[PDB]
Parts: structure tokens; sequence; C-alpha cells
């Protein structure tokens, strides 16, 4: 009947959203997004200074998904910061705004500023552990001791509750160590599951290239090739994290891709490449879509079947 | 125009060949495959011992691809070095043996044994490191300690060339040093990148459950989700391994996606999911269509675009 829904000390029309980089870097963008049906809106990852990012093409989509290397391309802090505080109106719907520091330092000294506009407003946090290659380390969320320094940094200099987005694991030794880390923060009231796959490669047979220019055609993967990448990590982190909220990334594009994130643990659904490629069109689409399935098979309510998939024996 | 090839001192007709535990578990598999159109074939990874695996359900597929939790079901060390030893027909092509011992003792002993028959009839070795060690520790390859220690006693017991198949890594990084330690071994011959994507989680919206039967429904994804990630890592690691070989396995089912992981730098090309669900006869059909790719492109062998992927300025 409806999808409308409460978390975070928020009320959400119903749980869908754009995914984080995805029409959310201006304030044109930002103004669509809230214009949507969409549930809430969450901003481009910022830097505390405005970034070009890597040079174009940058982003190519194919029947299957997406690539991209975009090189965090956004506007600075101070705008997004702007936006929470001043533009944004908070009565069409909740925002997140996602933060993606280079160093731990920089990510403190944001949420530092972040923070009064947090209590005052509302806004809600989402950390991004992912980051530009470093040559001779890892990326943060597979560094497991980096992580655990940026969120109880983040944690001091914050003080509120706020989420972290992941990128995929592939290993259950890792979804425990993972999941042990986040359950050490217990600011960390939601995990959005998942970030791109990383470092996929694209080639056009006819052409004999890649099809994105920056780093030498490597990016990260998005859309129907990473769908049960990202049901597994929703699902190992909803059962590891029982504490937390989980939010469902990769690979919807349909009413039903995002009944399985539900089934698997989700209570809000973001849609990257499917956004980019259909437009903002989409979410009265996967709302009629979602209430269809539900109505076929006699729920009422999003609780009554998140997280209960099941299993064999 | 030909699709043949001549590496590690042996001649392949053409480059395809099973991936390693699809059709090549029985003498009727190996017979089958030794039978087909294809280049090569591998055996299925072996234990010392005789296991059925996992409970069934545990593998399935769908038209984006497959995932398994198989539990390495095998005959036994013994029967693959008969095989080798006693039952292939050498004159119809090569082959590999796949070995996937649970701890470095188990491998030691299984390539020490191995050895002489590698000598002297030429199958040669396949060490399959996308493979458990201790349970709570993460699969041999993504620990970069274990990796090293296996490899060095895998070469001292061996003695004689070998390749290594790889799970996908994701992370530049992880690129970085995992190439490095490969070329700590000179006697690792052959990369073959890769093995299935870890711990995926297909659902099915109807039933609301996972479809395979182990690891509450986690497993390896193959197929047409993981194209992208394999070409990567055929790339990254033919970048990387310049004194190597590398062959290609992910997501091949037509030979334009043959042309590609070629493009990339695979030597040899391995099938796996497609060849499960299509059968042997896939393999003329391949060679075909790499024919007659290389035809309208004016190619008349395979080292003529091996590894030649334009970027973008
Ligand atoms: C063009 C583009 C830019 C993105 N930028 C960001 C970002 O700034 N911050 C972030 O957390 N994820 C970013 N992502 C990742 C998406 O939020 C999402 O995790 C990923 O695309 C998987 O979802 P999908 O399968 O729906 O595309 C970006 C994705 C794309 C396609
Ligand atoms: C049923 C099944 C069993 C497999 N068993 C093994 C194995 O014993 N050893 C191994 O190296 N890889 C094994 N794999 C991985 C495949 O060799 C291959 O790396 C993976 O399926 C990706 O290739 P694809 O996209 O063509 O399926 C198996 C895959 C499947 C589907
Ligand atoms: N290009 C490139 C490498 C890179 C990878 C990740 C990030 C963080 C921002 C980001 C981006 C991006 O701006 O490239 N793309 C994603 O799919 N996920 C993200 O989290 C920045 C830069
Ligand atoms: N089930 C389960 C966990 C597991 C994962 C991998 C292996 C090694 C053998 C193997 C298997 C398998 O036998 O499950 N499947 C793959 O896709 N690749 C492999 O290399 C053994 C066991």
């Amino acid at each position: 009947m409806c999808l409308k829904l409460n978390l975070l000390d928020h009320v959400f029309a119903n749980p869908f959203m754009n995914a984080a980089g995805v029409l959310c870097s201006t304030e044109e963008d930002l103004r669509c997004m809230t214009a949507s049906s969409s549930g809430a809106l969450v901003s481009k990852s910022c830097t505390s200074a405005p970034r070009d990012g890597n040079p174009e093409p940058r982003y190519m989509a194919f029947p299957l998904g997406s690539i991209n290397s975009m090189g965090l391309p956004n506007l600075g802090f101070d705008f997004y910061l702007k936006y929470a505080s001043d533009l944004h109106d908070y009565s069409k719907k909740p925002l997140f705004l996602s933060i993606s520091g280079l160093s731990v330092e920089e990510n403190v000294a944001m949420v530092r500023r972040l923070a009064p506009v947090a209590q005052e407003k509302g806004v809600l946090l989402e950390l991004n552990l992912s980051c530009p290659n470093v040559p001779g380390k890892p990326q943060v969320a597979y560094d497991f001791e980096a992580m655990r320094t940026y969120l109880q940094q983040v944690s001091l200099a914050y003080g509120l509750p706020f989420g972290v987005k992941m990128p995929p694991y592939f290993d259950i030794a890792h979804f425990d160590t993972a999941a042990a880390v986040l359950n050490e923060f217990p600011l960390v009231k939601f995990v959005t599951c998942v970030n791109s796959v990383g470092n996929g490669l694209v080639i056009d047979a006819e052409s004999e290239s890649v099809v994105i220019k920056p780093k030498q055609g490597f990016g990260g993967l998005g859309g129907k090739y990473i769908l049960p990448t990202a049901l597994a990590n929703v699902n190992a982190f909803y059962r590891r994290c029982p504490d937390k909220l989980v939010f469902g990334c990769g690979g919807v594009y349909s009413g039903e891709d995002a009944f399985l994130h539900i089934l698997a643990g989700a209570s809000m659904v973001q849609v990257g490449t499917a956004l980019q490629e259909e437009g903002p069109g989409i979410f009265t689409r996967l709302e009629d879509e979602l209430l269809e399935i539900m109505a076929r098979k006699g729920y009422r309510t999003l609780e009554e079947f998140r997280g209960r998939v099941k299993t064999i024996e």
C-alpha cells in the first residue's frame, strides 16, 4: 500500500535513493534528486577543496553495467555543506552528505564542521572509505588497521551517528574481520554495501581499445555485473552487524532487484548505474514494481521480509 | 589464418581449453575433453585423498553466469596421476593437471610425485592458489605470505616449470604485490587469471531462497558477471609479469570474448561456465567465431594481436 519507513530518527517515503556520485554533484543535480520520487538523496563524495577529476571519457555504460574512473570530481566540501545548511528542503526528504577525504586529517576536518549542521538540520553522514590509488598501500577498507584509524578518528571528531560506504569483499575471513572492525564503533549506525567492484576492464572489440581514458582503461564496475556480489555483502554484514543498519547498493534495475536486496538485509536501497542510464523517472517505476511484488506475495510491510532470505537446510 | 600456438614446449591446435573443474573430474570427462576440438584440457583440482565435496545443490547457472560451492569433489591425486601417466593420449592434445592441496604439505607431497611424470610425459602442472588454507584465514592467494611459502615449497619440491591459477584482485595494490610475489619464482611460467569471483550470493525472488546449499548460499561466481574483472586481471598480470605467460579465464561465451582476452594478453583461453552449460561443442563454435573476427580484421595469427589492447591518449 505505501513503502514509507523510519530509520535513523528520520522518516522516508520509500527505501530508494541515489547512489553517491550519481545525479548529485551540482546544485542542479541535488535539486533534481530532491524533486524525484526517491525516499532520500546523497551528495557526491567530497574533498576539502574542489576537484576536476580525471580526463574524459571517464564513465561508460553497457547493457550489463558500467565502468568509471571519475577521480572524485566535486565542488568541494564548502558547497555541499552550504547545500545541507541553506538550500536543501528537509520537508521533501532526508539528505545524506558523502565525505571522501584523501587522509584521516582531512576527513576529521570536514566532520567537525558538519556536526553542528547535522544537529540543527538532521543531514546524515556517509563516510566513503574508497579513494584514489596510492602506490605501495591498499585502499583503506582493505587495510584493516587504516580502516580502524579512520573510524576511531571520525567517531571522535563527529560524535554523532553516521554510516560508512564499503567496497565489496570476496572472502569470508575478510567479512569477519571487516565486520569486527565496524562493530568496535557504536556511532557507525549504517553500513552501505557496496561501492563499485574495483578495477575491472572493459575492451571494445571493434576498436581493440579500452573505453575509458584514465588508469589505462581500468575502473570500478557497477550494474548487472555486480548484483550477486552486492547481495552477498549486504547479507554478510546484515548477519554480522545486528546493531547496525545495512543499506544496499549494486545492481538495482527493477523492483525485483530491490526486493532481493531487502531480503538480504537492506534497509535503504541505492541506485547508481541504472539511475545514471534511465534518469530520475526510475524511482516511480521501482516503487511500483516493488509494491507489485509485495502485493503478489501478501506482504504489507518491508519489515515482514527484510533479512528473511531462506537458506537450504 | 590459424589459431595454432607453441608454448611451454608444447604445440596447441588452438588456445581453447576447459577451466579446471568443468568437464574434467572422471575418466569419462577427460576422455570427452580429449575427443573435443579444444586445444588442451586440464583436470579437476585434486587433493591427496578422494573427496565427495559439499552437499547438493552446489552449482547453479543462470543467464548471466553461475555460482558454485563445490567443496573440491575429486577422485584423488593418484587417479589424476594415473590418467596423466598411463591413459591420456598426448598425440591428441596437451594435458594440464590441476592440484589444490589443503595445506602446503599436501601440495608438496603431490608435486614430488608428479615431477617424474611431468618430465617423462610432458603433463603440465597448474597449481591452484585460489584455494582455502586455515579456516578463518583468507584464501591462499589473498594471504601474500602464505602464497610465497607455497611457491617456495612447491618450486623446491617440483623443480620443473609450472603455472598458477589466481583469484581475481580488485585493488591496484594487490595487483602490484601479487605480481611481485610471482616474479620471485622463475619456475612459474604461466599465470591463469581468473578463478571465480568469490563469495557472491544469488537469491531467487519467487522462493525467497538462496540457490545453493553450502555456505548459506554463498559461492564463487563465473560467467558473464565476471568478464571485465577477468580481462582486468589478465591485463594487469600481462603488464607486470613480462617473463611469464598469462592464460585467461572468465566470462568466455563467444569468439569475441576470447578475442578480448587475447587483446588483454591471454595465451590460452579457458572456458568454465559456458562449457558447463553448452557442452563440448562450444569449442568448434569458439574457433569459428574467433577465426571470423580475425578474417574481418586481417589478422593471420594470434600473436598479431595478443596483448595489443589500445589505451586512450
Ligand atoms: C559515475 C559514478 C560515480 C560514483 N561516485 C561515487 C562517489 O562519489 N562516492 C561513492 O561512494 N560511490 C561512488 N560511486 C559508486 C556508486 O555509489 C555505487 O556504489 C556503484 O556504482 C554500485 O551501484 P550500481 O550497481 O547501482 O551502479 C560512483 C559510481 C558511478 C557510476
Ligand atoms: C562447477 C565448477 C567447479 C570449479 N572447480 C574448480 C577447480 O577445481 N579448480 C579451479 O582452479 N577452478 C575451479 N573453478 C573455477 C573455474 O576454473 C573458472 O576459474 C571460473 O569458473 C571462471 O571462469 P568462467 O567465467 O568461464 O566460469 C570451478 C568452476 C565451476 C563453475
Ligand atoms: N578514478 C579513480 C580512482 C578513484 C576511486 C575511488 C574514488 C572515490 C570516489 C568514487 C569514484 C570516483 O570518483 O571515481 N567512483 C566510484 O565508483 N566510487 C567512489 O567511491 C576516487 C578515485
Ligand atoms: N565450496 C567451497 C569453498 C571452496 C572454494 C574453493 C576451493 C578450491 C576449488 C574450487 C572450487 C570448489 O571446488 O568449490 N570452485 C571454484 O569455483 N574454484 C576452485 O578453485 C575449495 C573450496
